[PDB]
């Protein structure tokens, strides 16, 4: 076996022996830590089977004179340039260790208050919440599987964000999770913005499929999908949304459900949907889905900017003084939006299985915010069925997840999902044809 | 009230509403937070080391406000000596945020006992940013009297200057005298040496901070929960120790480290200890050296040396020991900044609450293991400090007279003469008020 | 007028009144117009390779103001593409100060030793020679007018240089002058290399045609073409050369003629010619041109790497500790190569007119170094005639520059310039068809 | 020889061969000997004549252009530059400041304009002129030979300045050139002012006598005394003057002579004379000397604050907004006061000898500015005659420097100089009694 030593991290705190003992190869905690560290070294598909290709990989944590040193057994050779691990990948290994450790030390210490304080704590522990920072963070969302035209577009938006001294917070992995940071690197250099921040959020059951690029200079591993959604919207000062598949619709329905709450009517966070000229049909269909399901009231919470990278960035840049003023109006923090009201329906972690998917309430007779929360979960289930080990396994055992609801809505969701399949948004190129993991059915007398 | 706003200062993270909710003025915690904050503002020579301090600033209050760039502080009627031309000294501003950080962290961490204690001490120091993972060893703990004459003060300043010239940092208590002289010297030596990354760490705890407030020159103030945890923080962070003449607080510290260093499991620990003072302190040191060898045995002498009238040689012993310190931490697979492998037995950690009963119950006999006798003498000196300068201590004395101790008649007489010397040398209390009255009486 | 104030941006020292007097519009001196035109060019980056820049912005001016925190600049009617949302890009602001610093320096300070000492003085005063730096500067040369496939390959080589913590030194303008720096911004980001240096060197008679991208973070204005060439080769630790036109040809001949000097036999500076797969035929012909003219002895001084960006960057990276050893063996500086022997024929400033062009010694029958120095001139003549204002008017006055020599050399020559013309290397595309400024008999 | 290598320290640029070739040791090189002697003084930082050389006859220094710039080889350096066998870093930086500035002045080898521009050029090359910095620099002047009460007082003043985020620019050497910076090191640390600047200005013929302390973080070597004076007053945003001897008197006359020029009536820079309680008589007598000689008009240009270290610092701090507004009004730099009028009488370098001291115009019937210029030169000669090698030689071979002028003036000067001798300001303690290097001597009939 090839054994490689990773020297201590710039800025990783000393750990105690109690903090790290749960990580020995011995609880499934080691396997989870190993699997996240493997994903960071393996930064070329979304169906987990490279976790059969690195079976002999393992990682050992050593407490030493300057803090933690890591020993890697048989690491991916693509983490190397000229025999050395890329420094940004080195920093990600330490980020993985830090967050796994932190969460495991605070699994002990209402529940809605608990979840928000836990999200705040993880982010604060990661160094992601800079107290003195003026608002400038744009969350970017978009598909992992996008064409070259969409990809170049996300790169040019990132350039435009860079020229305006804005920072980027996004998911991890290929497609729209990687383009803007590459564009921002150039626009930040032109503008001499050396304090740039490219935050990449992930969680343990999706990191292998959507692994962090080395350019991400603040990686944070959140415990689950809902906590990462809540981290995105409490840190965001503005949000740009590119074309994407089910994961990107999920995010859109999460934020629109929150923003329709009357207590959030004065939250100024700008939301811009944007894409190249060729995405015009895609946005017409999305805009129509949203206002047909959630009503015409949802329209006030976002705008659409087609084929104009500088417009999206300018709308974000121009809103930063509005964000500043609103935070001071609420006696809130610039770096973490505590005053944003997030109802428990957006926090409750959702575990996609046949029963939970069939339990979803997709009828028109609810508050729109609540229909949004249920649609968020439906799209979360399609993602899971497609890419999470445990969700793919449910689909293997029992076939597709079945959903039902108002027939008009179900038809519209079924068409949206078929469009995602026709636009190749479900699967990166070069597997076999995509087989849907979902089936829309009509809602179903006793024997006596 | 005259409201003074204090902007965020130093490295202060955002806090949650839960973290600060008890620091509202309603709350025992608020009063503790308030007292520690007043102490850091009232940092000039009020001589007073008797906690009748507060009564001067009864209308003081502080409000913690969570705002856009983190916490701002609103002070109602702060002491004027915290000000230069109507602005608060920046070092005092940072100390207000250190107090808040440390009060908050300890309060959030209420949930085996020996392991819990050492892990708490580490956690507090880590939270304070006092444990730098990549730093090479260079931290010298300095101990010595809070009430010392000008010749002794000058000498501590010369040692600080020699530590500064050698790129050493200083960790010490708070308050005046030997807690401040060395950092003033070291400011000059470090500037000559261009050592802009100097660290002047000042450790305190809530029941002694009003009596011994941190100089604004301290650039890393840390509030520990109590005296024993401060002791543990000192000796786990130390790479070497310098001890100047002092009174009962300095005896307490010397006995603590000797008791620990005498444990057979610590035989390989390389940390050097140098007792040093000016030429005039020769008799003080002969008498102290004799008290240690007479009580703990000739074996204690192998853990320190004595350097009179030679500031450079004290600093040189520290500097020369650093490579052995490094090697030994590497041999132990231990951290440079926090000595986990040092064995500290429970009798060194168990918090001692001095009152007439606990002082009377101290086991003071010459037939004990010397490390165990050092633990009991540590507790006796801690009790003399508490009776002299702590609020609660000073009260027990007022309402019942001196603390009484008893034990081996031979030990009791040597102890009695040392305490008596501390009184004759003016080490028991800062001068400028009424003559010291013993808070102790040795019975038989 | 639109009037825009520029606050002090760089590491710009205080100046005296004496130092800026000649920049007043009232001074009887040509210096204001030079300073104005260099300042215009930096505000005109991204658009354009003809100096008829001047006609669209006739009403532009710039005023230097010595104030409390040093120099403030006032711009009257600046190009509006230097702006993002009403504000001049910060990199452009710093360039305006770099232009000021170097114009002032050269004006205050103004033979082999004198020339090299001047080049060193200029660089040192610009902050470009960092005394404590370990060798890692790669000079990149290549065509300002290139296709997408060549451009994308230059960005990939840049990304590979970034991942290996190498810095870039290059000319100014579009194409190969800007591609590597874009790639390196991403490779340096992955590698957390925050101290990156993107040096762009230029001179006043080409700056309007080839202006610096805002990404260049160390702009230096040299006084003339030959001093920029000398600056390149004394700072370089390695050299990467992409496909180019006559400007890249000129640079290649300059450095080959110097490296062939017996005194330079132990100068370790790696030279790597590189390009995408499609450039295979370009390089086969460039390779044959060099060896047919300078002889087989030139070949030991460069290699060719096609279709492999990582390889070019790995050769630069692997040579750095060689460069460190050789500088110490010569008791020389890391950051400025004094020990490099540059013969006066490579320093002597060449003024391209029909005469000096005709009086060039292009016989296939000289010292190889001495013929390289002559071809270097010829190529610089073809550049000047294409882009420099004074050159261009010599051609509008007397037609094409005429060159003659050994008919074996002259065929080779002509076919090379003809290949440049057909590969779209002479002129950025989309104006009046390129008509040659040269004629060969 | 014992050869100790010094690596690069501070912000020194690469130098060319041309720049350093004249610094090579040869039989005839006057420039090498000057460089060697300035370097040796920085390494030797306890009497005050320049026969301190003699202990270190075998010292030499070699400049070597190498990969990361210049490396220095010292032969037989003094032992007090070292702590535990390594050279104190501030001293290492000083060796390079000495090299930097000697090379610069030699490479830069109209007249009034010329001198001012050279002064600026030297300071800018040394990095002493920070373009973006808000005004905060206080020049401190004061005696090199002072008792413990006066020294502790200077230290208390430096602490107050430190607490106010003010910087210090001073001469080099012991006494009042040393105390304020030790006091400010403490004050600035309490205030977290890590960007502190302690500027020590010196010149080749005095640096041996008054060697810079390692705590100086910006050492600058000016070409001569007059250019150091111009450097002080152009960089100053305020001035504090402690009690001192003839060198301190020379500085006060220089600044008063300048500040009385009609073109300087708008200049806002404050001047505070200050010292401990026991210096009341000293300041009474100094203030009377000033107003008797230069006139009642001179009094408006300074104030006196006895026994109050915080007040002297407060005056400096409260004058900053005015100094900033006045610089902006004159379209001048914060860091270099070009607007200040300095007449040639203050710039012309003065070479003290028996003939130039006898040619001094010390008559009360002339412009008070030119009287001040002339008195400035006279104290300068007493300084030369006591501490400068060359001056000391003039006195060894020809006896004291004679001066004459108005008997009204001559008497005041005589008394003042007498007061300096009796207050032990001429000579640091140790050897024998001070012997005066001056004599004050006694046109009509027609």
């Amino acid at each position: 076996s090839l054994i490689i030593q990773v020297s201590p991290a710039g800025s990783m705190d000393l750990l105690s022996q109690l903090e790290v003992e749960r990580l020995k190869k011995t609880s499934d905690l080691y396997q989870l830590y190993r699997n996240c560290s493997l994903a960071v070294l393996n930064s070329t598909d979304n169906s987990k089977e490279l976790l059969d290709k690195y079976k002999n990989f393992d990682i050992t944590v050593m407490r030493r004179e300057r803090g933690i040193k890591l020993e890697l057994a048989n690491p991916p050779e693509h983490a190397f340039v000229d025999g050395q691990i890329i420094k940004g990948i080195q920093e990600h290994l330490f980020s993985v260790l830090r967050d796994i450790v932190y969460v495991n030390m605070h699994l002990a210490d209402t529940n809605a208050t608990h979840i928000t304080n836990l999200v705040f704590g993880i982010l604060r522990n990661a160094g992601a919440l800079i107290p003195g920072a003026t608002p400038n963070l744009v969350v970017c969302w978009g598909g992992h599987s996008i064409n070259e035209v969409e990809y170049q577009y996300t790169r040019e938006v990132g350039h435009e964000l860079g020229l305006r001294e804005l920072n980027i917070c996004t998911g991890c992995g290929p497609g729209a999770m990687e383009g803007p940071m590459k564009g921002a690197a150039v626009g930040h250099a032109k503008q001499r913005y050396s304090e740039y921040r490219y935050l990449g959020l992930t969680e343990p059951s999706i990191i292998a499929a959507e692994p962090p690029n080395p350019i991400v200079n603040e990686l944070v591993i959140m415990p689950d999908i809902e906590k990462r959604l809540e981290a995105f919207v409490r840190m965001a000062h503005g949000i740009i949304i590119f074309p994407g598949g089910p994961g990107t619709a999920e995010e859109l329905l999460y934020i629109l459900g929150i923003m329709m709450h009357p207590e959030n009517a004065d939250q100024p966070m700008p939301i811009v949907l944007t894409g190249p000229k060729q995405s015009e049909a895609y946005f017409r269909s999305l805009d129509k889905f949203i206002t047909d399901t959630l009503g015409e009231a949802a329209r006030k919470h976002y705008s659409i900017a087609i084929d104009n990278p500088a417009e999206a960035a300018r709308i974000m840049s121009n809103a930063m003084p509005l964000v500043r003023q609103h935070r001071k109006d609420k006696e809130d923090a610039y770096s973490f939006n505590w005053s944003l009201k997030i109802e428990p329906e957006f926090q409750l972690p959702f575990e996609p299985n046949h029963e939970s998917m069939a339990n979803l309430d997709l009828h028109l007779n609810q508050r729109p915010e609540v229909l949004a929360a249920n649609l968020r979960r439906a799209f979360s289930g399609v993602v899971a069925g497609n890419v999470k080990a445990e969700g793919i396994r449910e689909i293997e055992r029992h076939g597709p997840f079945e959903m039902h609801g108002d027939p008009v809505l179900m038809k519209k969701m079924d068409q949206l999902l078929n469009d995602f399949v026709a636009q190749n948004r479900m699967k990166l190129p070069g597997g076999s044809a995509y087989e849907p993991c979902y089936k829309i059915v009509t809602e179903g007398h006793h024997h006596h």
